[PDB]
């Protein structure tokens, strides 16, 4: 049984003696903020490891992906692969908004008596999407490898701009895309980039088969430093009713509304699917990066469920970037439930610009230093409530951005499967001619 | 008619119906700054998209040009450049010098009666020459795409050096140049290379043809923004002589000067490759800038005037970079102007370093966050004048650099032809062996 | 005579005139900060230069040479190198212990007589050594071409880390050699990215013989400059023993250690291999840096030595980072000096610890913005000394950074010949099938 599920077998016992350990440190032990911080050097190491890989990886494979259809295939491809997108994001929104409404958890619990913890950025809804627009199309594309582009408002009002760090991949996606449109139709004088970019794509992939081995004792103490960090178990009592439900959201979502459609449309077992992408579930699950685990999730893909390569080279990036459906389901629950815990009172319309300022907003935001608090702020905004009640979240934000990331990789990997079976014609007729 | 010229005539109507919005709007409604800015979105999403492509053509048309030429004959076609770039500078500088002196339009006006506007920068001359020779060599490859060098004064003085966002465009055409020079010489070593930057080249040239789709909708907001920003008419009339001896200089120059050089060297009547150019001097124009308006200018000059591509990829960016005659005939009208504003006498001997460092600074000064400025400080602190002085000037410099980087483009495309028929000879015996 | 041996005689007569240049200004005339700061500007154009070499050549060198090897030739010629260098590395370390001890400097120089120059930076160990890790394994490609990381410790405390200028010559070269590994398993795959790396490392090479025709010019002011800046020779009386041990240190080692080893391994004279290297220990006694020199030692090693270009091309840049046999001694002297020259006594346990960290801190530390201050601070700290204590070694520091750079060239170059000889079987082996 050996040499062949190694890698899994070990995950999953590197993740059982990361609990263990990082249970029984805390509760037998008492270490300082520095040496908790130096407990978690293995993971923070496997961590930059694997953001070394992003870039070199999206990049040619965007681009192989892209150059090898037709244009007019590709353009088809990329209209389903949206449309999909779209609709799962809409229904996972819709499924959150009613249960969070349907339980009512907020009309119970107190303001006054939840803690408030971290701090409130200072966001404005218009500069933020405007600031996607422009990160959709960057100044220098060598800058746009590790930079990213923020306005703010300052003084009677005047617009400022600068650049931080954080890897811009909006950008560098589209500007991929772009490029292999360009380079497909040239032909014979641009076979040589083709060739070149096919090489660095399988090179980058031997580079995390190379990281995989080291993978799980980062795992370990990954995970173990997750568990050491909170430092009581009161403040979870306290939101025990608001993750009891956004993990109802996620978990329903999950075993009911992505396979059946998945059924609906392949003819098709989903949980053999489910299966073959356990392993990259369980990475998503423990690194708690969508971009990160991307090779993984394109391994699972294309050698255990046989999807082809142009569907998956094309998709899974994309999805990777834009589908969050875990993401707007969250930002619902939680903003219906802050509006539960104030003296506030929902009307539909309310909660019909709710829904939509969640899609548009976790569709919008692939990447930001803050990404999450920035879009429950601009949706707290929509509905009206103050930008300071994100504190009252933020305390079980490491626990549950685990769930939101595997129930991300679990709807790109599904969707991946729904477009190559969609597209089966076109496949055949490029093939024979 | 349509189908072949679609692209010229949608650019007119752009450009008719943004003066007319511009108009109307400014005229019949009141708006803020921050709404002012908002209203020019499309204009600055059209400004970035034209940035993004400046590295790659730069650097691949450069290395392409370089390669494709033999040595010797790449340095005499460089000798016949960088000695046609030089005369035309110097005579703009003399006829501008010329003009303003003649004309007197500082006589009347007082000083006091000129507002100020905009802040002065703090330079000095020696520093920003050696700034500029360093930067000709610069430190890292990867830092010059998209940041430049820059040393102050500060404290019995030490000089300390910093790195700012600016793509630095002449240490990346030096190296390009010494690149191309190098690989051409490897021959069957380097082909690889050449192949390459070629598929590059013409990639980059494809994704402009895309982004040319977009570009009147853009041009549209960015002209009605300009004129927009404009407070109040009363600065125009008080700087009308000023601006007239401008617009003077500079329609004698582009209208006799370069037409009479052109027929004088190739028998060809100038105007027909005046009108080839239209397309690329309504874009300058509009864009105002002379590096992103350079894949415009490329297509006209090889589609419309059936210049060879040979001296094309070499001479034009070159001259995007290096060749300001506008620029230099400004700067002399500018610091004559003021020096008449002043109860300042002007021997010839101070006219004489005028011309010399406006000729010397113009050329050499290619890119800089605020250029203009620091090159009419220079000239200032070269005649004498305190730097102070450019406040009275800066209410039209966003009117007057239009018409200075059509001048410019205009030479560039003046420039390759003479060129490409100065060394008719050597491209036939390139051919034949 | 010439047209062969061109260059060694100018750098020769560049050496000797600047020296004279140097003596006679700094005597005969008195200037001010700025004007010795604007008198050796050719000297900081050739470095920038110089500088602007380093990217290219090790990326491309260290790809082409792991990609040529097999995966078991290449891990024995690493680890039979790694061995090497940790051995020369541990005896530079014992002998400068040694004769520091022996001769007592510090004895009889007084704490209070010597005088306090530059200033201390704030070091933590740990958080040193981590960085050092960090650096290994970089977050981002594009910004490790120009920039690196470092934490600080800031409150009870919290680590910050940010991202500061100078290129991470480790993770890229870790890259590197794993990328080159990749490729050369690819087989057919991945023969596109082999001869592109090495059309480009060709290219480079032809580059850095262009910049040897400039480099005389830009020696004279340098080392006129050098000789300039110090004030008085006094201090240079009071630190006359410490300087002898150093200097006695380097000449026994470079003399003795190093020919000795290159004898017993390969049967050959060692000071005929050192004649080759002449042109290349200039370089690194003028310019004082090793990996700027690089490019000189790859064309003496292998044109002079007729050494492998495969051993040379893999040795060269892994000893140009990691073997600084001049530094570690160094180190050692100077803290046993410093530790004498307050009452405190050394202990054998003292000794060794003092010879661990100055093994550790010298081969770990390639490159940081005050690398050889934060080693000698962090030495102190083993010991137990105060960091403040570095100020009195600062004035002659600029004077022995030069020799320490050429007997760490040295120290490379024989230990490219000995791992040649030490792996002859291989090549002939791999060669033949
Ligand atoms: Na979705
Ligand atoms: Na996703
Ligand atoms: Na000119
Ligand atoms: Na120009
Ligand atoms: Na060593
Ligand atoms: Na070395």
């Amino acid at each position: 049984f050996l040499k062949n599920n190694w890698v899994l077998l070990s995950t999953v016992a590197a993740v059982v003696l990361g609990i263990t350990t990082g249970v029984l440190v805390r509760e037998h032990s008492n270490l300082s903020t520095l040496e908790k911080f130096y407990f978690a050097f293995p993971g923070e190491i496997l961590m930059r490891m694997l953001k070394l890989i992003i870039l070199p990886l999206i990049i040619s494979s965007m681009i192989t992906g892209v150059a090898a259809l037709d244009s007019n295939v590709s353009g088809k491809i990329g209209l389903r692969a949206v449309v999909y997108y779209f609709a799962t994001t809409l229904i996972a929104v819709i499924l959150g908004i009613v249960l969070v409404v349907s339980i009512k958890p907020g009309v119970t619990q107190k303001v006054g008596e939840i803690a408030r913890t971290g701090s409130t950025p200072e966001v404005s809804t218009v500069d933020a999407m405007l600031d996607l627009i422009r990160n959709m199309f960057p100044e220098n594309l060598v800058q746009a490898a590790f930079q990213q582009y923020k306005t703010k408002r300052e003084e009677e009002y005047k617009i400022v701009g600068m650049y931080s760090d954080g890897i811009n991949v909006l950008g560098l996606i589209v500007f991929a895309l772009v490029f292999g449109l360009v380079i497909g139709k040239m032909g014979e004088k641009g076979q040589i980039l083709v060739d070149f970019f096919n090489a660095l794509s399988d090179a980058t992939m031997k580079i995390v088969q190379i990281i995989m081995w080291y993978m799980p004792l980062g795992i370990l103490f990954l995970i173990a430093g997750c568990i050491i960090e909170v430092e009581d178990w009161e403040i979870f009592r306290k939101l025990g009713l608001y993750m009891a439900t956004v993990l109802t959201g996620l978990a329903i979502h999950s075993i009911v509304i992505l396979p059946l459609i998945y059924f609906i449309v392949v003819r098709k077992n989903p949980f053999r699917f489910a299966m073959g992408m356990a392993q990259a579930l369980l990475t998503a699950l423990m690194i708690s990066s969508s971009s990160a685990t991307l090779p993984v999730t394109f391994r699972c893909a294309e050698e255990n469920n046989q999807v082809d390569k142009r569907i998956t080279r094309f998709v899974l990036p994309v999805g990777a970037t834009i589908n969050m459906d875990g993401t707007a389901l969250y930002e619902a629950v939680a903003a219906v439930f802050i509006a539960q815990l104030n003296d506030l009172d929902l009307g539909i319309g309310q909660i019909i610009t709710i829904s939509i300022t969640a899609t548009s907003a976790s569709i919008g935001a692939a990447g930001v230093p803050q990404a999450g608090l920035v879009t429950m702020v601009i949706v707290l905004s929509a509905v009206g409530l103050p930008a300071e009640d994100v504190t009252l979240i933020i305390a079980v934000d490491c626990l549950l951005d685990r769930f939101r990331t595997m129930v991300n990789v679990l709807g790109d990997a599904f969707g991946t499967g729904i477009v190559e079976k969609l597209s089966k014609k076109e496949l055949e007729q490029m093939d024979v001619s």
